[PDB]
């Protein structure tokens, strides 16, 4: 009812595995037509296969969120074949933090500004930003993780204010320690130490991030905007 | 009858359920299949709750509960246990006044939460959800009261979530902004227009729109969300 | 023939609770060093006598008294005594928090004590149209889960409390601020095994424990006239380790 | 005492910047204040002279790698390394915030070599004074996280990095504000008044002192009790 996304087109970047894949499946399951992206032709073909195997109408595409040209072209392709995406989920050393965060926010900003025209026309939108998963070792890692998270929060809160009068919401999801291919390959010691800091005593599932995204994308979340919802089993960092 | 991904057969306790946000929450949990026990402080309010639930096809009851009283809490829970089973979803709903107000709210949450925890601990499953106050008065006293309550609620929610997390019980809160309620309808027209201008969405929130967030947090999909305060405020953030 | 100090708090009376050791003692010495007349408190006669001796040994004019911040009577009586003998305390540092399902009762008890003491001292500050109330948060003392829960709860309650009281009293030129210590060096943490120490320090960008004096300096500043537009703030003093 | 220390304060020709330069001077620092025009830099030199403060006034464009490097070199030749650096000079929310942080990062990275050598430093970032609310909150969030991160990167070198978040301060921008906006602002400030530029400077002076050595990664709000989310 509120939870139906029937008749909506959703763009989910970095959808070939993990949290991205799970998000694309959840939006599909809720009735959306889903366009998942990857950076390689191989990843984009994998996305198309996964969507087919789950009954989800849509497609898999190649997108480089760092490139104005790729963005504009990808959106054009979506417009030609399926219509305007009105749900967009952005998923995709210690001197590094400043350049990393800056690059992420430019990518969000590029993609968000591009998809906004269609949302502005429609007078309806959902932009949802996925923060980074926990598990990078040492002080350099924690520095990079906290910087990214602070930049994402403020970015999300600001963009929400800019576009709010158009009935477009902008929210973010801050994952904690989630069971993914990248975290499975973490050394066992780092993992056990992470696990011990989580009140729920387990890793989160990728589906458990996707469910939050699915809700935020629904009509029932229409008065939620500028928010960063943490999904972390009770483990909070400053 | 055996449920899957639904609130069916779960018993939910929603306090202050006679009107506004509380009522809407009770209806949403009912709609999602829960057996719902709504509470009020008066016999009259509790009867109103029972009627409203009946009129909407929701199985459950309306009861009298004084969350300031250890006796009333224990007695109310016993009655629920006898008739319907242990409530595994619990929604707590309800410038020099701020200290007493916040203090009283948190003692009431703590009392009720501690009481319902034994049943959740046995079941190895639970959902406690705390509703913050609505943005309800325009002056300085109001904004002070609202920010104090909200800060106390956030930290309380985060702490309890840590205490009970290992038992697969989640504890979250919902921080409403400016919601269309009897309290806010009676605000002067001049204050309303000035309110709306501080809200990016340009409108009041509906009580249903708080209830939908609560319904989601109560679901299985929200199992990895705990200690969180979800703001539902149309983009107006105020501390 | 009377000696007039040129220090920032000359001619002010300061009340510092829980002043018998650690951060409290250091705060009392700093305010004294900055020229304040200083009344340090403890819960026992022996602690109050220790305070008086320490103050005397450091050239600080003032006293050591017994105060139980959990008791309305003790608070009122202690204030009256201070008024009679030395004058109204217009700088008040609340240090004396407790410790030891426990988090809720601890935090609640602290905030009632702050509120009691703050309300009592406010009459003198309201008359004077000037005040400084400064609340000291708890030291990082437990690295598990129960400890981190207690520490974050206390800190959140203190922050909102501080911010709210600041609003209530602001129009009277009284400021209300808090100081949130991180890992501060004490006799108990020096005796931690060398292995646990190195692992702790690796969480702190500065790579060292804070000194009690380093909390006291921040308190001394917030107490000054230059800090008059700082109110409702919680200043973290933690060497860059932020945890919540 | 900041006796024997060299301080670089950008945007020092008026307001908060000027007051910061005078406070650091008063505390004994040799002070280099910057402005974007020759005229502003000359004004700074005059103001410093008139107050007994040793130092200089220079032209600096924090958006330019060349100007930064050259300015530092000039300071090094004549006075020695600045070990206290106050970034005051800042300037569609997205482009503004991004530009500020690049400037902070540029200037901070440049001054860090001298601080790393000395094994001592103080970097202090001044936030913006109170569409507008969006810009202000974005800037403040970016500043906080920036300040907290840089503090972690440089902490082991006994360099602290902190920020000051002003509220409604009596300055050129705010003097021109309409009476209606002012009165509405005052009513949201518990202290019931504007802050003085000196009152920001005093916080900066303290953060620059040895007694603030265990404070790092902090943003100290100086706003009379008015807080915005
Ligand atoms: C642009 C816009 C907005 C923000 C940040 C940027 N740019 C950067 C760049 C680096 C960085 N490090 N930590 N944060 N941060 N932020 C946050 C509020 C909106
Ligand atoms: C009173 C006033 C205010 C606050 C808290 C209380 N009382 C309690 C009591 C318990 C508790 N646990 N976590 N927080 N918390 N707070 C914070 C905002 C102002």
């Amino acid at each position: 009812q509120s939870m139906s996304l029937q008749g909506k087109v959703a763009l989910v970047t970095g959808a070939s595995r993990g949290i991205g894949q799970a998000i694309a499946l959840e939006l599909g399951r809720l009735g959306a037509v889903v366009i998942g992206t990857a950076t390689s032709a191989s990843g984009a073909e994998k996305i198309a296969e996964t969507l087919k195997a789950n009954g989800v109408e849509g497609a898999g595409l190649v997108l480089d969120v760092s490139s104005d040209e790729s963005v504009a072209a990808t959106l054009e392709h979506i417009q030609q074949h399926l219509g305007q995406p009105l749900i967009v989920v952005n998923n995709a050393k210690d001197d590094e933090w400043f350049d990393v965060v800056n690059t992420n926010l430019n990518s969000l900003y590029r993609l968000s500004k591009a998809v906004l025209r269609g949302m502005t026309k429609a007078r309806w939108g959902r932009i949802i930003n996925i923060g980074s998963v926990v598990g990078a070792m040492g002080n350099a890692g924690q520095t990079n993780y906290a910087a990214a998270k602070a930049g994402l929060e403020g970015f999300t809160r600001a963009l929400a204010r800019e576009v709010g009068s158009r009935a477009i919401t902008v929210n973010a999801v801050a994952p904690g320690f989630i069971d993914t291919d990248m975290t499975r390959e973490l050394p066992e010691a780092q993992r056990e130490a992470l696990l011990g800091q989580i009140p729920l005593g387990r890793l989160g599932q990728a589906e458990e991030i996707a469910k939050v995204v699915g809700f935020l994308a629904s009509d029932g979340a229409a008065y939620v905007t500028g928010a960063t919802v943490p999904v972390n089993g009770g483990m909070y960092m400053s």
